[PDB]
């Protein structure tokens, strides 16, 4: 329902640090090891993903349409952070939740996250058109 | 840094940045379709952004993205070439503001806006060391 809330745990692992985002980046390559902006918005689209499973179909999957969120202490590999998912509407094939995550020790940042509704298959046929 | 000057940053989406690929550890991942994820379009346009920065930092500074808001409009397969254009709004002191968008050659996938921070990486790295288990 509207205003419920659902919660997912993490301890954050060596291996999703910045550097591990994009070893591809000699621009990120010796950044210090602390939990990627990209791995944090991945935790909380997943916390949001387990919470809505329930209402697909058989045949359905979802995609994230949208992220809106701050970034506001760094958490280096060892802590546990929680993302606290709570749903603010969900109308059709139309989904959206506040996220909020905390690492133990601070607050690391919070927002919104949407997502949609997708027919998996109609969905890959689409993707195979685009695809070289 | 110029204000209203736009940097644009190219880069060909491989097979290991799909949805999967950014949580291996998430079975609900595992069954996704294989298109570039959120989490690696974020930090791609953090990335763009790191690069339009550089050789405006001292030495020994780098930054932190402390904020985005962007739409994912579409989705990409591997193999298409993602651009991400960063057009800088504003510098006041630490904080730069960036205004983003990226196309994959075929459609626009997401825009919005992204913040950052001058940090000094010592300095950050001795202070994250000590909240460390």
């Amino acid at each position: 329902r509207v205003g419920e809330r659902f919660t997912h745990d993490f301890v954050v692992p060596p291996h999703k640090t910045v550097r591990h985002l994009y070893p591809e980046s000699p621009e990120f390559a010796e950044f210090p090891e602390v939990f990627a902006s990209g791995f944090m918005v991945g935790l909380m689209e997943w916390a949001c993903v387990r919470a809505m499973a329930p209402y697909l179909e058989p045949g359905e999957g979802s995609l994230g349409t949208a992220i809106c969120v701050t970034h506001t202490a760094a958490t280096p590999p060892g802590l546990t952070v929680t993302v606290t998912a709570e749903l603010r509407s969900v109308e059709g094939r139309r989904l959206s939740w506040r996220v909020s995550a905390h690492d133990g020790v601070d607050e690391i940042g919070s927002g919104t996250h949407e997502r949609a509704v997708i027919h998996l298959e109609k969905f890959n046929a689409k993707v195979r058109q685009k695809t070289p």
